[PDB]
């Protein structure tokens, strides 16, 4: 009912709740994740999983609790600590807490487990859930009290090695977005009022919603440098028998993602899922009604599964009686299912099936034995037809610009701004304050997304937009999530 | 290197064995312990075995909300865990932390499920789970929080949920037997050790004749229509009357690591059977002054490619910090099954020097006949594995038929198989004379580990061991974890 570009919020929540992707629960911030929204998580935690595999990163698991003495005696997801005070109706001896991070926690076992040169790099990394306590207005996969992610903790003798994998962790994030979710993003740098607190150097993969203008940052990758192995005592004796620094990196993806692709690639009549990640690529609807199904149009939807199944093509055969061909229609296509096989008396009498693709609309007549090829081809065309169609708004989202008087008109056309700035930190917050407070009047702030790697020429002279001080790079900003 | 030996003192063999093959650290909080990457991999490799199978059966996976309310989880709670208290002040209410997600996932069940045509529904999870009890911990084997799945299923016929229950159940057989070489006894939990609100509980149990004890290694229940009408599951079914679902819940955890430790561990630390080896074969280069050092690394890395082209999973430890035997002894503690050596000599000769794990002999394999060899070796090496685990099985189980010969074989270390009238009374009974009578860390109680499936032939007569009424089934009995 709500359409995407008019009243956006309301289009996700009910898009979100036609799909079966998720369920709501009587705890508020937490939502169900149901096999059509799981396994997406599913495709692109393998793919991430192989890649980081393939770099010597392996996986571990930590307790979720932190002693109240060690907690006593690192920034997380929540302000305050959760305490567990109980259990049955027994008090405990002493109150235990949920771990506000994993660093709490692994990085004293980096201290103990690291000791020489020749225990380097230590590269870990752990799937688990994530819980939040100060969500606000909750909203599946973007706003939650519990939710997904990996997070990936590395140790190095060089700063050199330690940037080395944060790019190469921050292009699986690029790959993660844009092959398997087509997603577009744009990798670029934080700044220093933006990235992670104690560390170097963040730098992020960031997204774009047209609907509402705002930049949305979809991973994150962070060189720690050394100051948390000044903090946690993580030292190294070198080859030369002297003590040095760990240099660390983290890194984290969440289900977020999923939210991202949905605001992407959804349209007016709901979801749209990339066949990369869908959990079934093509939905075969036979023509039936109720208490007629002679076993001809069923026996061959049978066959043509397990046909398109030996082409590894995920099939679901939707033959529910009391439901009409149409209304299964559109129940596929609010689930986003990339293509739908309707199968009827006259298919079966031309030996044909009629396909239609989710994200146009357009419909194909194939006979049975070109289906398994041309299915194929068409998810392909589909997957890389949704990323250029993103990858162009993305595009015509951004608009390069010069002074600050170029800023609220572009923020008023739901644009991000490519602008000149001299990088210092005061002048962002500055730039955030009063943006914000010419929203206001207009009827909001404006911060930085992030400093692309990808840098335009910057002209000698050229003067930040904001500040008039010498430009240093160009720095993408917008709206924000 | 282990030095403690596991026929002496086999708490602190197996404390020595997890800790030097780099598979747990110890933690500030007892009962928890962190899972570092060499156990990783393990539970990764019966992951993937049992998530490939479970899919096979229509199972998808999903993920549920690690809270639960006071009121859903008392609808149906001393090892519960509460959060109470976020900083300092209360929760206005407190959550429970998940020991299971039965009351978790069983309100949107009776949402979801309305007709027939929406069964079976057959959904699993892979998480964490904290049971807080304060009796003795054992890594792996009995903790506090732990890795697990947990599928749950519901049926429109009790016959339908019970094959599901066996097929799960055989599943888990193949876990501990085909995995990890593991030999388990499939049966029924009597009446006071089934789950609570199931109707039938099954089981396959393990032993550890160290210390005499079963341990539970896996479960499988028929929940029946209880939990179904607990949460209003209801369906309508074909001819229009409404029905109530009859569900399973089945997991199995990390406990299985440690089964396989235990079972296979010797006095030189673990053997992992090849089936669940991240690394197979490792390839040792023997660098020593500087004779043919690129030919033999060069070699070794040939090796590796054409073993990888018969599946085997190879690791070259060409690291340059430490010695040839440092190696040897390294890859032995942390249980790789197969070690091959190339020095100057057998790059001379044409052959490499494999030794295997579990007995330590050694083999003299030409280059050609490597790969075939080293199947070949694999595969003896998991079946000898398993066959002598069986053996110790076996010889850990006497076959009573009176109470008097209870206490010896107890003392014996061993498993009791009698004759029982199930009256669940006489349980709670015979639990506290064992530990009565055992005193004259862990209880010296014997309780019932399972009803085995596999039934000797019941004489006409024959009177239960303990109470004298007529004998009804065989029952293994034991001291338990
Ligand atoms: C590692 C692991 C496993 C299992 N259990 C249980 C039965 C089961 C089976 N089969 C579950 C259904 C799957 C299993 O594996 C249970 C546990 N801790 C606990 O009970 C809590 C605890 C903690 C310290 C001391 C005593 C007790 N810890
Ligand atoms: O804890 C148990 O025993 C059952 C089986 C997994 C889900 N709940
Ligand atoms: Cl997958
Ligand atoms: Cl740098
Ligand atoms: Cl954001
Ligand atoms: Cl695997």
């Amino acid at each position: 009912t709500a359409k995407k570009d008019e009243n956006f919020s309301e289009w996700y929540t009910q898009a979100i709740v036609r799909s079966e992707m998720i369920e709501y629960y009587d705890i508020s911030g937490c939502y169900i994740m149901r096999p059509w929204a799981f396994h997406i998580w599913e495709k692109v935690q393998r793919f991430f999983d192989d890649e980081i595999k393939k770099m010597g990163v392996e996986n571990s698991y930590f307790p979720m609790f932190v002693s109240r003495h060690k907690l006593e005696k690192v920034e997380g997801f929540s302000p305050e600590v959760a305490w567990v005070t109980h259990y049955g109706d027994s008090p405990l001896p002493e109150k235990i807490a949920i771990r506000p991070t994993s660093e709490t926690i692994m990085y004293p076992a980096y201290a103990k487990w690291i000791r020489s040169h020749r225990d380097l790099p230590l590269k870990l990394n752990q799937w688990c859930s994530v819980v939040r306590w100060e969500f606000k207005q909750p909203t599946p996969f973007l706003r939650t009290r519990e939710f997904l992610w990996q997070e990936g903790h590395t140790a190095h003798a060089t700063e050199e090695e330690a940037w080395e994998l944060v790019l190469d962790i921050l292009e699986l994030y690029r790959r993660w977005y844009e092959e398997c979710l087509a997603v577009p993003v744009i990798k670029g740098e934080k700044s220093e009022g933006e990235k992670f607190a104690g560390g170097k150097k963040t730098t992020t993969v960031e997204a774009f919603i047209p609907e509402n203008g705002r930049g949305i940052q979809a991973a994150t990758s962070h060189l720690l440098g050394t100051n948390f192995a000044k903090m946690f005592e993580i030292e190294f004796e070198d080859e030369e028998g002297h003590k040095r620094l760990v240099h660390q990196t983290s890194w984290g993806c969440t289900t977020r993602s999923l939210g991202v692709m949905i605001m992407t690639h959804g349209d007016d009549k709901g979801l749209v899922i990339p066949p990369r990640v869908a959990s079934v690529q093509v939905v075969i609807i036979p023509i039936l009604f109720k208490d007629e199904n002679t076993g001809e149009i069923l026996g061959k939807c049978r066959e043509l599964k397990t046909m398109l199944e030996k082409a590894d093509i995920r099939v679901r055969i939707d033959d529910r009686s009391n439901y009409t061909p149409g209304w299964k229609y559109n129940h596929w296509e609010v689930k986003g299912v990339p293509l739908r096989l309707e199968l009827g008396p006259k298919d079966l009498a031309k030996g044909t099936a009629r396909v239609v693709r989710r994200d146009t609309g357009e419909a194909y007549q194939i006979s049975w034995a070109d289906l398994a090829p041309k299915l194929l081809e068409l998810m392909e065309g589909i997957q890389r037809s949704l990323f250029e169609k993103a990858k162009a708004r993305l595009h015509e989202g951004i608009e390069k610009i010069s002074t600050f008087d170029e800023v609220m008109p572009a923020l008023n056309r739901k644009h991000l701004v490519l602008a000149p700035w001299c990088e210092d930190p005061e002048s962002e917050e500055q730039i955030k304050k009063e943006t914000q407070k010419l929203s206001e009047i207009q009827a909001g702030a404006m911060k930085t997304l992030c400093i692309p790697f990808d840098q335009p020429p910057m002209p000698e002279g050229t003067k930040c937009f904001y500040t008039g001080k010498p430009a240093k790079r160009w720095t993408l900003w917008g709206r924000s999530y």
